[PDB]
């Protein structure tokens, strides 16, 4: 009967103090540094007054009431609705200015000036970023980014050390808020019903040796924990996942071979670890899966008895026997077995209706490995830069009034599927690229969803979580969308772009590349081939030969 005491307990003063920071972070996200900080040792210090005095003043509250009132100083309303305005405030991409890295000795002195304020910024400037960033996970980050710099600091080439380690974490941060933020896209708009399919083939195809009620039981376990904190309890959500890794940790026997490394880690390293393990040997005893969900009589029986727990066992065992298939496409072969079985069950002879079910399988597995196949041959052809331009001119093409900057960005992931999942094995490629293209296109998703233009985008988006990969990948060129109008500041780079990286060069570069699809869509790959070596070569023209800055002032109009 002590929530806030319970969980203090349960997870340290240290931890406590940094999932609130998140907490408050993601809830706000443009108000300061040092007020967050204010609200946070307020908290913690009022928590210890309830350590110390569980009937102590506003002990009994929750969570939610008592970290929302500290909140309230949106509200206007009582917890039931309180947190979901806020939930619904949650900026993706608010106008904050992209943190600049000073130098290595600037970090490295300000890390010693003040340990705990260096690594309590970094953790704000992250969570304001991405409001939906994974807490115990983005606290794994924050003891791995001390690490990065309580030793690096002590090396003697301390950016040689530092910087690399640094752009590894940022790299695998962008990849897990983005991976997390598709699993609260399913919770908050199609429910938990979807996330725990979800959750049931994806654990699964981790676990094919685990039976259906052990697998069941973990599902109903990590539901818990990411619905929690998708809404914003990241106090509940850092203590059930410490919970369940300990609870798998007791049991591997009866869950995989595969967790002896993992459950000799620590805290933070051993929730990280098995959130992300290789999947266990698939059992050599399996059914004909035909013979008991088809070729059984009681099957209408059993479905009418109750329906989420039959689909369950189907899909935990569809996805067992295929790790080789995606989680997207083992979840939409369970809707299609679904709506067969509504039709066909009170259907005169339901048996000689349901037993051309394994037939509608076969197009729906085609469909992704084609395009896969089709794609990572682009990619061989082109590489990583050229193949995300082909991905930018087809976005372009199919959703045109989408903003500028979400085309480029969205794009570059879709082209950095290549990479990731066409090196991989031909068996490996299909859960690797579809279930990453689910994640990348839940961005172009919750982009869009700031101020709707292309109803397209819209469309796709709201109709299903599984099927909008091959949505996206049926839109066809918009020649409904009238054509933008040419604007000669934004074809025409400051000096400032000799100054910045290359991938920096290459994102303005890619950026000039989606206005002019914009300004002509009906321009082909053999058009916009000669505009985008008109462009690549005049910026090494000028930028190379830094005599007359006035050089990339000198270009006009080309066309």
């Amino acid at each position: 009967k002590s929530e806030v005491a319970h969980r203090f307990k349960d997870l340290g003063e240290e931890n406590f103090k940094a999932l609130v920071l998140i907490a408050f972070a993601q809830y706000l996200q443009q108000c300061p540094f040092e007020d967050h900080v204010k609200l946070v040792n307020e908290v913690t210090e009022f928590a210890k007054t309830c350590v110390a005095d569980e009937s102590a003043e506003n002990c009994d509250k929750s969570l939610h009431t008592l970290f929302g009132d500290k909140l309230c100083t949106c509200c206007a309303k009582q917890e039931p609705e309180r947190n979901e305005c806020f939930l619904q405030h949650k900026d993706d991409n608010p106008n904050l200015p992209r943190l600049v890295r000073p130098e290595v000795d600037v970090m490295c002195t300000a890390f010693h000036d003040n340990e705990e304020t260096f690594l309590k910024k970094y953790l704000y400037e992250i969570a304001r970023r991405h409001p939906y960033f994974y807490a115990p996970e983005l606290l794994f980050f924050a003891k791995r980014y001390k690490a990065a710099f309580t030793e690096c600091c002590q090396a003697a080439d301390k950016a040689a050390c530092l910087l690399p380690k640094l752009d590894e974490l940022r790299d695998e941060g962008k990849a897990s808020s983005a991976k997390q933020r598709l699993k609260c896209a399913s919770l908050q708009k199609f429910g938990e019903r979807a996330f725990k399919a979800w959750a049931v083939a994806r654990l699964s195809q981790r676990f094919p040796k685990a039976e259906f009620a052990e697998v069941s039981k973990l599902v109903t376990d990590l539901t818990k924990v990411h619905t929690e904190c998708c809404h914003g309890d990241l106090l509940e959500c850092a203590d059930d996942r410490a919970d369940l890794a300990k609870y798998i940790c007791e049991n591997q026997d009866s869950i995989s071979s595969k967790l002896k490394e993992c459950c000799e880690k620590p805290l933070l390293e051993k929730s990280h670890c098995i959130a992300e393990v290789e999947n266990d040997e698939m059992p050599a005893d399996l059914p004909s899966l035909a013979a008991d969900f088809v070729e059984s009589k009681d099957v209408c029986k059993n479905y009418a008895e109750a329906k989420d727990v039959f689909l369950g066992m189907f899909l935990y065992e569809y996805a067992r026997r295929h790790p080789d298939y995606s989680v997207v496409l083992l979840l939409r072969l369970a809707k299609t077995y679904e709506t067969t079985l509504e039709k066909c069950c009170a259907a005169a002879d339901p048996h000689e209706c349901y037993a051309k079910v394994f037939d509608e399988f076969k197009p729906l597995v085609e469909e992704p490995q084609n395009l896969i196949k089709q794609n990572c041959e682009l990619f061989e052809q082109l590489g990583e830069y050229k193949f995300q331009n082909a991905l930018l001119v087809r976005y372009t093409k199919k959703v045109p009034q989408v903003s500028t900057p979400t085309l480029v960005e969205v794009s570059r992931n879709l082209g950095k599927v290549g990479s990731k999942c066409c090196k991989h094995p031909e068996a490996k490629r299909m859960p690797c690229a579809e279930d990453y293209l689910s994640v990348v296109l839940n961005q172009l998703c919750v982009l869009h969803e700031k101020t709707p233009v292309s109803d397209r985008v819209t469309k796709c988006c709201t109709e299903s979580l599984v099927n909008r990969r091959p949505c996206f990948s049926a839109l066809e060129v918009d020649e409904t969308y009238v054509p933008k109008e040419f604007n000669a500041e934004t074809f025409t780079f400051h000096a400032d772009i000799c100054t910045l990286s290359e991938k920096e060069r290459q994102i303005k570069k890619q950026t000039a590349l989606v206005e002019l699809v914009k300004h002509k869509p009906k321009a082909t790959k053999e058009q916009l081939k000669a505009v985008m070596d008109d462009f690549a070569a005049f910026v090494e023209k000028c930028c190379k030969a830094d005599d007359k800055e006035t050089c990339f002032a000198e270009e006009g109009k080309k066309l």
